[PDB]
């Protein structure tokens, strides 16, 4: 079974050992299970840092995009590094080098790949092109709520819903790419906090807390 | 300055050298005018045969964006042997590698870059990469129409409209699928949209009168980005 | 062990799903069977499509070679395509890149590499570069005739031969390039229909409807 | 002549428009008066805590410094952006590449390249592959003082001196392979404080406060 | 005025500068006289040795060009290297390649690209893409003589020939791709000694010993 | 376990089949014996040869080097080739390319990296990134001496020292080449290439060479 797992830029944040720890703990275990796995790494903060500089001198969006993508790329060589011998030794730069890569049949982390899309869209096509039925979103909530829970107190979880509803609640999570994308290929997305990255295997068999994004 | 040229996969689909001849000479003249010119080629009907073929032995959709990729760029190779001096000789394969491409001072040709999207919205990426204030789709109809021109008789090309006109004109009417023929995808219009990008959309076989459409003084729709 | 198969252009050119079924059926037959597969994919209809219209506006032959070249990378790209996880994932584009590719252990599917030559000379290189002693020649005929089968009707097939009887024959099919290296390193020759793909173990024993060219 | 700006990773850490505004002039300056410049960006603060949090992981020194190079990287990308037009855009990740980009006759920007050394070291190698006799190291200091001046109160700033002296007086501003290039190749040093950059070509004249380092 | 000069093997095995010295000379003469130059070396005796040795071990012929390849492409680099700022800085591995690199406007110097050729094929494949009307072959014999002229001595030069009258006296220098590429693309061929490198603008104007060969 | 071996440039002067074939033996041996090897080739006299023909035309000393790391990726080539199914096939240009290429499971044949240093410091960055705990230098020479025994008469081999040692020994390997094993703490063994045929006893400490202890 080939699966991905997005990781939030947030989780870099932290600049907390326990998450990378948890998350090379994860990787190893979905692995022991019969998994292939693929990363694909946010900017975070260091990504809105660099974007935010370059824009108050002018710097186009093209550009703009790029600085948040090189800042992805440097969480995928962080978690590549914590992998060492399970992961193939290439942070790929666009989906065509990723399917090369996915070809070693090792761990392959990525980052961004273009401007104009976030790296949950790079996740979709990177899926799709692993052929993963199942795309996990693993980021600071526990799931996908009514609305945006760090900003509306008392706002509940939606455990089961269909992409068409998460379009609704959405009008970052995921973007228009990485919806179509999970749409026209049928992919399962499940958002969860990461930090159960730990009780992996057992969201996956749907015993633990999380939301289930059906594609339709 | 800078200014992108799309052209219509269905220009390819001709197979008529008047066509090269006269895209090759419009660029010597855009070129002659103080112009930098980007080129992006579409797939065409090589892009859809090859993406139907693969379909029905259940390739999935990334694969099959991938062979219309690949087909656009046959396109791409071919203007690009055209061009002979006047062109940077590469064709690149993603946006990153048009901005060092375009490095080089010379016209740059480039076909699809990935899944997902359409020649359109890597036209659109690479007006924004090389600060072109002006995107040019040189298709096989004269302008923009209320609805689909080649479904529905004597509506009224529309000779200037905005972004927002051209989302609700194109609403509603664009599947998912690899191979889907768009004008502007999402993309593109997030693109100009953010950018202040105009697009000027034309008939290819006007390319002859480029200079007279920039001057506004020939038959095109202007899209303005709001 | 290791066999190259150059798949002729006119295989692209029939827009044929069924072709591709038994390519892909026939490859899966050679591994299980113990063999380690190269292919080589000719540009066919659309590589002459190009080299004409690019003619006509005096592009000069370097490029019109290119541009034949990319047709039969885009054939590569299909099979390839179809055949998912035992397929390295990438098209090498030059001799060099098709060792390097093959250091990987899986199928590898390439097109053309260098202008003045034809895929036959890719495959008889690529033959010659993974120490296959047998290439084989899938084409729409059935074998080496007496003479064009295309343009002459009733001419009889040779079912065995030299290399020097197929230079005398020839002065399509194998070139120049293609017969000093399948002389130089004495790889063997089997030309073969396409549509007979599905017994291809059969035609490598000699019990199917081939021509064997023995390099002399 | 050519030129070689080492940008210490400090001025990255200020997250302030000012320093690459600046920067940005110093460059349009340069080239106005006929220098060729390349640039060498390090890798600050960012790279000091990709290293610290990798390091508490377990993960070896190869690919701390690795880690420490794709931060310098960042710095080179948004660099390289803020001067459109006048850098060749690709970023070199060797020597041999920085060579082959400098060929383009435009400015090139650089981070790190290998492990073991400072980006000290590579805009001494990339000043030899550049013919330049002049390395510019701008700084979060006036120049070389007799001891570290961020720690040692009251030190003086010495104007001139050889690499023998700055041998002594450090025993980063240069490691060793720097040291070592610029005296093979005569390279003379100018350390100065970067909020000086709006400043440049007065340094070069000898005119404004900085350390002259001499190749002995 | 695009020309293609290919440099003998056997003026690296005479390990002088003065022969270097006399080529850079000729560059530089060719440069200003409206000339743009692209340069292609041969493998000489190094090539010689490591195929040798190689060939002792049981190593096949693919990999026996390709360390003759190697060879060429570290004569290339030493000629690259004494060009300095006239050439492009990168020794292009492919023709695809070196069509690129020739896209820079300055001198590209090539070595070997392909097994089962001679450098004078690179030379002519370099002619056909970069529209050079003339090859010069410049080696370490006066012209193209009746017969070899060092098997055979006292044998006379052939001042003015066609393609096919090479043919018939090879039945080195050129080989068959060589002489297939400059007769469809109607390439002509000025055979000269490298010593008389320092009078190539004479050769160029028929001034000066030499063998011009018409394609045919 | 993971093992680097450098070659020295000098074993590719010789031009003999032996030194190929026996190199080639031992890596079989290695590799049987449960070991992944990582190679690393000396640019020897095919290097000093461009290097002094380049410096008398006045090239700069970044070529110069660049001449010597291609001249030892042509002995890379040869070695690699002389692999075939044992090596990935493809010579990386630097310490990123050689973690890329290690990653394939099979032997990786290197030559140079970077101006200003030498191969055995390529072998010593190749060691770390590869998490080798044993560099095997195989030169010319049977192990380390108290002095250059080319130019010195009756100098002894010391068969164990430190990297301290060393360095004032040196005043084989440079000074990156140092750093690296020191802060990694990779074991350097110094042999003959003529006794590559011995090398699982030379690993074992059972043959003529000398261990350097990283200190
Ligand atoms: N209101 C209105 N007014 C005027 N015309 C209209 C209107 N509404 C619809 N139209 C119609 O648009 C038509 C013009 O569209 P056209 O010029 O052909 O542009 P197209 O792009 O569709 C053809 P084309 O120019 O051939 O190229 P594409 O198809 O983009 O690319 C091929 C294929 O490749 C894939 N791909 C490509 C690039 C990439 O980065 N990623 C990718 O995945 C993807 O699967 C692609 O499908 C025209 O005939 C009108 O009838
Ligand atoms: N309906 C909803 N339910 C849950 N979360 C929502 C939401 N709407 C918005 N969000 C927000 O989505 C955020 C998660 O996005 P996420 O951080 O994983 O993407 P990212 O990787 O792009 C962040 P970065 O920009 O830092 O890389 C949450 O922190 C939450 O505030
Ligand atoms: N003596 C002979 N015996 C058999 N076939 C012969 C022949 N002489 C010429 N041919 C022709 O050679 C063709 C086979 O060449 P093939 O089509 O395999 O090469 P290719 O892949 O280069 C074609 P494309 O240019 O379409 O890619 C047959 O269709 C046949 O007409
Ligand atoms: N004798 C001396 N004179 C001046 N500065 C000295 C010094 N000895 C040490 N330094 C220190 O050198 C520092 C500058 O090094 P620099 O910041 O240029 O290197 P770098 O780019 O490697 C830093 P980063 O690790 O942030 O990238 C100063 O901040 C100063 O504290
Ligand atoms: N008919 C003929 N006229 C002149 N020279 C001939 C010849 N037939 C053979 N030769 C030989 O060809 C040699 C020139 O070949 P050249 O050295 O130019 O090719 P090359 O670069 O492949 C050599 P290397 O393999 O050393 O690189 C001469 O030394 C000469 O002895
Ligand atoms: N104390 C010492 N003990 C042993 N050898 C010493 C030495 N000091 C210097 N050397 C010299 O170093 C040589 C070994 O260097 P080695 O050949 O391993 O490096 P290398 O591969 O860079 C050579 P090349 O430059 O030819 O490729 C010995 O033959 C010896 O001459
Ligand atoms: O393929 C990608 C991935 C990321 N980004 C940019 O990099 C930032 C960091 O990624 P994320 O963590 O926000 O998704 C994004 O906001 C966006 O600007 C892209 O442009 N394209
Ligand atoms: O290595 C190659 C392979 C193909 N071709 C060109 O591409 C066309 C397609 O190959 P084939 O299928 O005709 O052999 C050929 O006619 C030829 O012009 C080359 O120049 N070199
Ligand atoms: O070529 C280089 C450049 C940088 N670094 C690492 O990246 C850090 C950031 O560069 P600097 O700003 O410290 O020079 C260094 O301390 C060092 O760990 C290297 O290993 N090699
Ligand atoms: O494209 C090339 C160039 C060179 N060689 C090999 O490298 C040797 C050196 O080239 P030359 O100098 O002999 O032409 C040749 O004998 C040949 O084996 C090739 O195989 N292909
Ligand atoms: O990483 C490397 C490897 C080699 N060399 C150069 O190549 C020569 C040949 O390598 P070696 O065999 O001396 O180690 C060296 O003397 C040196 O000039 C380098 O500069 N960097
Ligand atoms: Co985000
Ligand atoms: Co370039
Ligand atoms: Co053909
Ligand atoms: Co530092
Ligand atoms: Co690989
Ligand atoms: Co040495
Ligand atoms: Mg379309
Ligand atoms: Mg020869």
């Amino acid at each position: 079974m080939n699966i991905i797992l997005k990781i939030s830029g947030k989780f870099f944040d932290e600049d907390n050992v326990d998450n990378l720890i948890v998350l090379r703990q994860s990787i190893k275990e979905l692995a022991d299970n019969g998994f292939r796995v693929g990363i694909v790494t946010g900017g975070g903060s260091t990504a809105r840092r660099y974007i935010k500089l370059a824009r108050e001198i002018g710097i186009g969006e093209a550009y703009l995009d790029l600085l948040g993508i090189w800042a992805s790329r440097l969480n995928a060589y962080l978690v590549m590094f914590s992998l060492q011998d399970l992961a193939y030794m290439h942070v790929p730069q666009s989906l065509e080098e990723f399917i090369q890569d996915w070809s070693h049949g090792k761990v392959v982390v990525t980052g961004g790949f273009q401007p104009g899309q976030s790296t949950a869209a790079v996740a979709a096509l990177v899926a799709e092109a692993s052929s993963s039925k199942t795309l996990v979103v693993a980021t600071n909530v526990d799931g996908v709520y009514e609305k945006d829970p760090r900003i509306y107190a008392d706002v509940k979880l939606i455990p089961h819903l269909t992409t068409q509803d998460l379009r609704k609640i959405l009008e970052e999570l995921l973007d228009p790419l990485a919806i179509k994308i999970v749409e026209r290929s049928k992919i399962r997305v499940i958002v969860m906090n990461y930090r159960k990255l730990n009780r992996i295997i057992d969201i996956l068999k749907g015993e633990e807390v999380s939301s289930i994004i059906e594609p339709v």
